[PDB]
Parts: C-alpha cells; sequence; structure tokens
C-alpha cells in the first residue's frame, strides 16, 4: 500500500514503479476512478445534507405544503439511494486497484527481469572432490535418508526424512534459532495458518494470491512463510518509540502450494509443498537510515549461519522486474549446488519500507509525539529441507558419508552421518 | 476392517462390540445385504456358466430344439443383466457398511463410556509449594512467554510462544527424538498433509472425518498425527518376516479443527489446532503376543520420558465405549496439572490388531512363507504445547520462574526458564 496522496501528487513516480516492476496496473483509469468516487462522495454529501434539509421542514409543515415535502423528501431518498450504490461499488474497485500499487525501487536496482540480477559477491568456492560426487538425491538413495514411500501417501514435491538426516533437519533449526537468540531477535515459535487480513498486510494477497493453499470450509489459509503471521502481530496498534527496532526470530512450518512451478526443482529437496523455516523480521523507524542499517545486520546474520555452515555462497542484487510488488531492495544468498553447477537460493532479504505497514496498519509513536507507519525488513535466518541439498552434495565423503560442519557438531553428537541401516 | 468370514462365523461378537462401543450399527442388516450380495454372485456365476453352454450349443440345434435354447439364452441374458446392476448396487452399500464395524474390545477393558475409564496406578506424588502456585496462564502472562496477539492473526485455538519457552518447546521435541532414536526406533520428520486413502487406513475416516481439515481446491487433509502418515507407507508392501516389527519414532506438525465441542477446556495450551507431536507407531506380526509385547513397550517409553521430565503421571485403562471402533486396548498416561487438581491426557497408547492392517492393507510373509495382515500399534512419544502447561505448572519456583527437568538442562542450556523482560 501507497499514500494515496503521493500517488495523486506524483503518478510518475509510481508509473515508473508499475513499468519497471512489471505490474499489470493503469494508473490512469485508478487515478480515473478515484475521481469519480470522489464526485460521487460529493454529490452523495449534497443529497444526504438536502434530504436533511426537507426533513427538518416537515416538523413545521402545513397540510398542503407537507404533502410536497414528503414527494421531494422521496425523491432526494431515491438519488440517495442510486448514489450511495454507484459509491458503494466504485470504491471498492478503487480499494482492489490500490492494493496492486508497487512501491519505487530503489535507485541502484538492476532493471529487467531476473536476467538483470547482478552477483554483488562471492564467499567460498565449490569443493575440489578427488572422488565422483554423488548428488544429494543419490546420497539419500545410497545411505537410507528419506522415504520415497511418502510420495504414494502425500502426493508429490513432498519428503520424508529418516534415521541420521531426519535428525539433522531438526539440529539445523534448533542452531538457526539459537543463533538468532545470540543476535538480539526474540525467539517465537508461531502457526502456519492465518486469516486473510494477515495475507493482505504483508501483500502476499493479492498478487501470490494463487501460491497459498486454504484450509477449506474456514476463513484461515496456510502461510507460506512465518513473515505472515509476525507482521500481523501488531496490527492497529501503536509502538512507542523506544520499543524499535522490533526483531524477531519467529519458526514456523511453511506450506506452499507451488502452483505454476512445472517440472521446476521436481527432483529432491528443493522445491517442496511443506518445509520448516526460521524467519528474521524487523520492524523499524520511517527513515532509510533505519531501514538500511537493518537490511545490512539481516544479510549478515544469513551470511553467518552460512559461514557457520561452511557453505559457498554468493550475494545477488535482485532486479525490478524480479523483486515483487512492494520491495525497495532485494538481495538473495545463493549457495553452490556442485550436482547443478550453480547457485540456488537459500535466503532473500527485503527492505519494503511501508508498503506492508500501511496495509497491515503498523504504526508507531516517533521521538517528537508524532504517529507514523513504520518501515518492515524480512530474510530467511534457514529454511530445511533446501539447505539440506547443498550441505549433503558440499560436505560428502568419498564412502558417501556426510560431513557435519563444526558449529553443528554439539547439535548432532557427531561429526559425520551415519546410513540408516 | 474386520475380516468378513470371522464376521459371518462369529456375529455375536460383533454385535456385543458394536453395543460395548457405542457404534451405530445394524449388524443384522450388514449381514443380510451380505447375504444378497453373495446369492447374488454365485446365482450369476450359474447363469453364465449356463449361457455359455446355450450360446456354444445353439449353431447345432435342429429347428424346434434351436428355437427353445434360443429363449432359454434370451431369458438368461436378460436375467444376468439384472443381476449385475444389483450387485453393484448391493456391494457398495455393503463396502460403506464394513468400514464402520467395530473391533471387539479386549476382555479387561471396563464397559461403558469415559465414566468408566480406570486409573491402573499412579507414579509420583503432586507438587508442594511453598507459596499458592500460579497456573501456567499466568506464568506465561507474567514472564513474557507466549503471544497473545496471535488471536487477531489467526483466530481462537491458537499459541504463539516466545523467550526461553519457545525455545523449551523445540527442546522437549528434539529429546523425545533422541530418547526414541535411542530406545531403537527409527526418526523420522514427516508432511502433515496426505491422501483420502490414508486417512481410510488408520480409521480417522469415515468416523472422525469432521475432526480433519481439508485443503481445499487440493486431493490432500491435514493429519491430525503422524500415524496417519507412518501407518500408510508400507500399504501394498509385503514385508519379509525378518523386518519385523518395525519401530518408527515420526515427527510432524499436527493440524485440529477441534470441531467437538468447543468451549472444552481452552484457553492456553491444552486444546489447539496445531501442535507439534513425536509419534511411536509399530508394525508387528499377527501373533497377540506380538501385540502384547509392543504395547508394554510403547508404555514403558512414554513413561520413561515422563520419568525424565520429572513429572506425576497416572495410567488409564480407557472403556469399550471411549476407545474408537479400531482399538483392542488403549492406556491413556494422564500428568498432574495443579490449577486444575487433576491430571489431564498427555499420551494415548492403542493396539489395533489388524483392523487398520486390513483398510490400509499391511500384509508381511510369516515365517511359513504365508502372507498375512500385520497388527499396527501407536503411542503419543511427546506432543507439545500441551506438555508445557504441566511442566510449568509443575516446576514452578516462588519468583514465577520455571526450573528445567535434569534430563533437559543439556537441550536447554540453562537449568531454569528466565522472563522475556
Ligand atoms: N517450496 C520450497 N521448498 C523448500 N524451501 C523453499 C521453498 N520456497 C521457499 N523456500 C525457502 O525459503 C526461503 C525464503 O522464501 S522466500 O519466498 O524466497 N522469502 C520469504 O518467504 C521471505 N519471508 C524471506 O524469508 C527460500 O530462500 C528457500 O530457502
Ligand atoms: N488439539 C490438541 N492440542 C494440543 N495437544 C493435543 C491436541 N489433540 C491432541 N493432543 C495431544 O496429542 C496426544 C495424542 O493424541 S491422540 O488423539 O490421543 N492419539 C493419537 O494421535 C495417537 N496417534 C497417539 O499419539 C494427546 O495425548 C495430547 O497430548
Amino acid at each position: 500500500m501507497v499514500d494515496l496522496k503521493r500517488l495523486r501528487q506524483e503518478p510518475e513516480v509510481f508509473h515508473r514503479a508499475i513499468r519497471e516492476k512489471g505490474v499489470a496496473l493503469d494508473l490512469e483509469a485508478l487515478l480515473a476512478l478515484d475521481r469519480e468516487v470522489q464526485e460521487l462522495k460529493k454529490r452523495l454529501q449534497e443529497v444526504q445534507t438536502e434530504r436533511n434539509q426537507v426533513a427538518k421542514r416537515v416538523p413545521k409543515a402545513p397540510p398542503e405544503e407537507k404533502e410536497a415535502l414528503i414527494a421531494r423528501g422521496k425523491a432526494l431518498g431515491e438519488e440517495a439511494k442510486r448514489l450511495e450504490e454507484a459509491l458503494r461499488e466504485k470504491e471498492a474497485r478503487l480499494e482492489a486497484l490500490l492494493l496492486q500499487v508497487p512501491l519505487p525501487p530503489w535507485p541502484g536496482a538492476p532493471v529487467g527481469g531476473e536476467e538483470a540480477n547482478r552477483e554483488i559477491k562471492r564467499v567460498g568456492g565449490p569443493p575440489e572432490f578427488s572422488f565422483p560426487p554423488l548428488d544429494h538425491v543419490a546420497l539419500m538413495e545410497k545411505n537410507g535418508w528419506w522415504e520415497p514411500r511418502i510420495s504414494q501417501v502425500s502426493g508429490s514435491r513432498s519428503y520424508a526424512l529418516k534415521g541420521d538426516l531426519a535428525l539433522y533437519e531438526l539440529a539445523l533449526l534448533r542452531f538457526a534459532m539459537d543463533f538468532m537468540a545470540r543476535r538480539g531477535f526474540l525467539p517465537m515459535t508461531l502457526p502456519s495458518y492465518a486469516r486473510e487480513k494477515a495475507f493482505l498486510g504483508t501483500g502476499h494477497f493479492p498478487a501470490y494470491r494463487d501460491q497459498v493453499w486454504a484450509i477449506a470450509e474456514t476463513d484461515l489459509y496456510l502461510t507460506g512463510t512465518a513473515e505472515v503471521v509476525l507482521n500481523a502481530l501488531h496490527s492497529g496498534e501503536i509502538l512507542p518509540y523506544e520499543a524499535l527496532p522490533l526483531r524477531y526470530a519467529g519458526y514456523a512450518p511453511a506450506f506452499r502450494s507451488e502452483a505454476g512451478s512445472f517440472g521446476k526443482d521436481v527432483r529432491g529437496l528443493m522445491r517442496v509443498h511443506q518445509f520448516h523455516k526460521v524467519e528474521q523480521y524487523v520492524l523499524t523507524e520511517a527513515s532509510l537510515e533505519a531501514s538500511d542499517r537493518a537490511f545490512q545486520e539481516l544479510l549478515e546474520n544469513a551470511e553467518e549461519i552460512l559461514r557457520l555452515l561452511e557453505l559457498p555462497y554468493r550475494l545477488v542484487e535482485v532486479a525490478t522486474g524480479d523483486m515483487g510488488p512492494g520491495k525497495w531492495r532485494q538481495v538473495d544468498i545463493e549457495v553452490y549446488l556442485p550436482s547443478e553447477g550453480r547457485y540456488r537460493e537459500t535466503h532473500s532479504c527485503s527492505a519494503l519500507l511501508d508498503w506492508q505497514a500501511r496495509r497491515a496498519n503498523l504504526r508507531y509513536r516517533d521521538p517528537e509525539g508524532r504517529v507514523r507507519y513504520a518501515y518492515t525488513l524480512n530474510n530467511t535466518a534457514l529454511a530445511t529441507p533446501r539447505i539440506l541439498a547443498m550441505l549433503l552434495e558440499n560436505h560428502q565423503l568419498q564412502d558417501g558419508r556426510v560431513r557435519v560442519p563444526q558449529a553443528l557438531i554439539p547439535y548432532m553428537g557427531k561429526e559425520v552421518l551415519e546410513p540408516c541401516g
């Protein structure tokens, strides 16, 4: 959500956002429809005043003249029903269109689709294997670490892990959550469903509605990221200045319908329907200097998890057509997957300024007693099972066993993942 | 699913069992529909036999006799068509009826509903406090360990834990997976959605269908327990005798509609729509002595976990009208909750002999090379957040802080949970 007053005063800035982000919206028709609504509310306020005027006259009206006044009263009341009616269906179409207006991207964002994305930094490299390396699925097959029968129970894009890799999945999630807690974020374990309002608040609805699974015969929806719950905890509340920045590390199960991903990562642990994710969410004051200081620590937090995980990664500056309607800036962290000879993303770091605060109604009292929309940001801390694909392949040993990074040894009790047999 | 040969060789026991378990089944009509389907099958075989000969003989039949056989074959033709439509309708009504036939309760189960459940024994004493104990919602409110705002995001029967209590939830789930993997059970991390076929296999469908949330626009349902996935894994395989008993400890988010008396003791951590559960599942050979050894193992395991968690508990033998249509036996383990002055359910141990093996089609090759339906059992290992309600009330200290049991201090990193603020 955008300030309708800057939309009215500077629609060109918003037309470049629509153009460069590829949003299918006609701003001129939005602004025309907005004028029409404001016209109908003037003429409806006028008929509402006129109606009350005639009504006031009726207590003082003698019979030959109060007969006239009810004739006038009923016609005024009838034009008021048409204006109320036409207004209600035009304001509703305006609401819908405003929910599609994108935030302008930052001035250094690459312009174009995914192909304009630009590697910013690379830390670490592909391992040099003395032996022929297996991919994560053959390493799972070989050591008995996943259960392919899950596919007949739950359908495709499903996984079930076994033995030491079942335990490593849980060890990694507790590790992420403990790392976030010693970095000052408040740990929260959360549900994975929410009402519509929370989806609207983050911007997952309307644009990404097809990516969300509804729970049938309820008004609940399964969340694709704990960002949907963490951002709605404070709707309609005015936070005190001194509470800022709010920094939440929330864990929840995540469900994605993966509509449109035809034949895309149908293979192992990369693109499943349900996974676990620890999320980093920051709500801060409305200054770019506080958004940028929070974006930088969100990124360093995820670079640090990856360095402790001993994984090779690169950061990528995300282009305007690929960051999504509400983003000011987005940087993805990608880890090297050997079996694909390429980097695959594990983390997306976004700064959304006040586009979600205006939708979800997040506000605070600033140092001068003024009330403002806060700025929000979020980044992945660690999502399983997809990092297990990069950890297996980069840490495989010649015998097909896998070593666990030094930081995860306290969490596993062992230095090597063992075949389940 | 019961054995139809035993159903009609022993109707008196299934009639007793339909009465003692409060099942709404007219056994007399089921048994009649069964005689009908079986007589239609024999008859359509006798007309198919005779139909075949009439058809073969009419090319060789002399005039007067060619006409008698044509007429008889025509008569057998119409009859066969009528026997086929009746068999198809009758068989479908009979499969829907067989799915509701209950297993006989074991002879020592109290007869009656919930009221007749008997305490077998209680281990451990109720805590003695040097102060007036707070209840677990007060301890959470005082220490800042949960987030009440989650009700606006997600609705009622939601919980969001914060700070040390969020981390204690993850620690309890990891400790129960490690305890189970140390007791010889295979660790698995599982999905929470499955196809219809898996719910019919456990018995959750048709009888408990209202207790299950469905994912709209899909053929999938959220599982109320990992038992639905773990029981459906080996459908259609014939397990080698030597793989037995299969011991699986599976972890998955569990989702429950709870559309069974909303308003039943709900506020706090006791009945929520989404929780986490580690499950003990055993598939063993079709011997009562194998079921009974597995049942005692499953119970000793949850007892040992509650001993490690330093919690007072009692065992309850469940009555025939409270155990559900598929159980042979059911023993609840209940932990003392000081603020209610009573024990509340934490673990539910079931033996279902082959009632689930026949619906899910679970078979093994017995040591004489005969293929048999196996027997299945299951018991909770640890479910959260309900165990946190008893742990906070029982382990509270004078200042409103909660200590950590000696066995969980390694999982927690500290001997006492601290306020978040
Ligand atoms: N279907 C999927 N299967 C497995 N992991 C996935 C899937 N979709 C997303 N993820 C993981 O979750 C991470 C974040 O997802 S995201 O859409 O890109 N970003 C968000 O949801 C933001 N809240 C940042 O966390 C991805 O980097 C990836 O690691
Ligand atoms: N809605 C709920 N909220 C919280 N915990 C629940 C809920 N429903 C069930 N439980 C927990 O899960 C445990 C087992 O649930 S059960 O229906 O009795 N039995 C099963 O599911 C069996 N599969 C054994 O686990 C309960 O003992 C309780 O600890």
